[PDB]
């Protein structure tokens, strides 16, 4: 799928490949996800919380 990150449409699988492994599995285990965009948006929030405010980016 494509998801929107920081105003740009990017491949979700590529984004997932850049996600912190512990956070990605925590989010996957915690709940059902309506779609990949909801997953990404929650990941961005969790990444900022884990890494002292760092903005997840893909580039």
């Amino acid at each position: 799928s494509k998801v929107t990150l920081n105003g740009q449409q990017i491949d979700f699988d590529a984004a997932v490949n850049l996600m912190d492994a512990e956070l990605r599995e925590e989010l996957h285990s915690a709940q059902e996800w309506t779609n990949d965009q909801e997953f990404l948006d929650a990941y961005v929030q969790a990444h900022a919380a884990k890494f002292d405010g760092e903005e997840f980016q893909v580039a």
